């Protein structure tokens, strides 16, 4: 008998024929995130299983899936994920580096200029059918001569100074570890601290992992620091930014415009944690522009994130050692 | 007629002989890299191709082999393929398993004790005829009694550890997963930050698995926290180290030397990458040891990968899903 290998997410046609040929595949034919009790109830039986961002595997979800051989997660962090007790229960765990890195970057310089240029207004004033011609009105911000900051210079931040350095801006950047001298001269990227990066920023693009140092890195005193009139660009981690102080900057004029594609209220591991996003900020349409996690959303990318988690749970099926294992069972 | 197979490099007369039974084949008899526009003449009417590392398939290529219907690569990876153009075109592309592991750990002593032990240099006065006895010279370092780190615990990180397990050293690694208990204690090797090892090590060995590699994990920063002395060997991946600063902290005595079997020049899908291995680097015979990417090249994996692949050209060509592949064309 194949052994079987759920799914949790959609996947593309082809990453569920792929699989087929040395395993039996149960998966989610719909775009919606199942509850855990049925994850749980189809994986019970499981050899194999590609989960997801929505996914928490721990102990008790190994201790209900005593048949599983391997998780192949189609995912770079791993946070969600309790490894040693992968590891305790003869699991292998692996991950797919790289991929989700550029479509962020490049998401990132959309929701920037997406808010700096007023288009979502723009657009609603096409649809309603009285566009008449030029008006004096959604006049913005432009990028040229504009200092931008982006906290963290890591593969993220890399990539979009990469992009940004044609734009003729002033690019700012810190982090603990420089850029070398031939990466800074070609981005012509400046490394200053962060209380130099939020004095001077017109624009502040925050890049880091989330840690224990950086819960709600932007708050209200790195708030109260920044230019009156700036915009914060926010597609790092839910609660890197404190979304309460962004709230107030805004009511005040400290910030001119907040974008986001990600929020606090997905950080489901803190206690202390909303349901969802403030009504205050989806209610500001004037002043902010958010997307639902679309960071890695481009077609491409993730059928290849699938197409590396498909071959994880192959390669571990097949008693090969996965490529992108990150622990020994 | 069989079906006709194009092997873009010099593969052993064993794998033509196997792929003869069911193909006829064509052959590149010299070690060298044929030029696109010939592999491209060879293949318009092939129905296989077997690929390598210096090979790259877009659409482009495939548009132009209109009767290619797999591309068995002899290679553990597919960053040089465009798999979604080759499933478009009908093209099955088929990977072959990770055998790598351990010539790469052997390779990597062997680059250790040659750079420490200034054994190239001896050779060449060995052959300058003028060797008339021992001589107070070639003092190197030793191994005994010295801490040597491993940034990373994977399998190649692994098998280096358990070699070096009986030379009475020192051995320390760093990972965000811990070794098993029972490797740590059977190949006397102690888990430390990376800080801690940098900062203790007289030599060091970046090793880090595909799922944690990152961009000039050894730079200037890095550089600076080692020990006065110290010798840094890379046989893992040519961006993991900033050879210019490499090339800095030999010249400023920080590091006594620098050997490595990849290159910076090899990162073909970095944007920035260099075309030739640093001048600085390659008239530094005295402080650097270097091999042209042969951390495989023994006899036994060559002919294993080759066979490997040939399988799956043979499989696919017969109708069979084979059993490497990635896609579903
Ligand atoms: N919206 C999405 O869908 C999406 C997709 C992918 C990723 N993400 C997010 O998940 C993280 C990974 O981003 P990353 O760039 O891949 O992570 P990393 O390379 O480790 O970061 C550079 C680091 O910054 C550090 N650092 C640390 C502390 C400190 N006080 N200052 C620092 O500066 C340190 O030195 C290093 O350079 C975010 O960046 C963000 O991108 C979102």
């Amino acid at each position: 008998m194949k052994p079987k290998v759920v799914l949790t997410h959609w996947v593309h046609p082809e990453i569920i024929e792929l699989l087929s040929a040395s395993a039996d595949v149960i998966p989610n034919t719909t775009r919606e995130t199942l509850p855990r009790s049925e994850v749980i109830a189809r994986a019970k039986d499981a050899d194999a299983l590609m989960a997801f961002m929505p996914d928490s595997i721990d102990s008790a979800f190994l201790e209900e899936c005593p048949k599983l051989r391997v998780i192949g997660a189609a995912l770079k962090g791993y946070d969600n994920f309790d490894v040693n007790a992968c590891t305790r229960h003869g699991v292998w765990l692996t991950i797919v580096p790289d991929l989700l890195t550029i479509p962020t970057a490049e998401l990132t310089i959309g929701l920037l200029l997406g808010l700096t240029r007023h288009m979502l207004e723009g657009d609603r004033q096409i649809r309603s059918g009285h566009f008449q011609g030029w008006r004096p009105t959604l006049y913005g911000s432009g990028l040229t001569g504009k200092t931008l900051g982006i906290i963290g210079m890591g593969a993220v931040g890399r990539a979009i100074a990469q992009r940004l350095a044609g734009f003729e801006m002033n690019l700012l950047y810190c982090d603990p570890i420089p850029l070398n001298a031939e990466q800074e001269k070609a981005w012509h990227v400046q490394r200053v601290t962060l209380d130099e990066l939020l004095e001077k920023c017109d624009y502040v693009v925050p890049m880091v992992p989330m840690a224990a140092e950086t819960l709600h890195l932007i708050d209200a005193t790195a708030l109260a620091k920044m230019k009156t009139g700036s915009y914060l660009i926010n597609a790092c981690r839910g609660s890197v930014v404190d979304e309460n102080a962004v709230i107030a900057a805004l009511a005040s004029g400290k910030l001119a415009g907040y974008a986001a594609d990600v929020f606090e209220m997905e950080e489901w591991i803190r206690a202390d944690r909303p349901q969802a996003i403030p009504k205050a900020l989806l209610d500001n349409t004037a002043q902010t522009f958010f997307t639902p996690h679309l960071g890695s959303a481009v077609k491409e990318v993730r059928l290849e994130i699938e197409r590396q988690a498909a071959m994880n749970i192959i390669q571990a099926l097949a008693g090969e050692k996965p490529m992108g294992a990150i622990n020994q069972p």
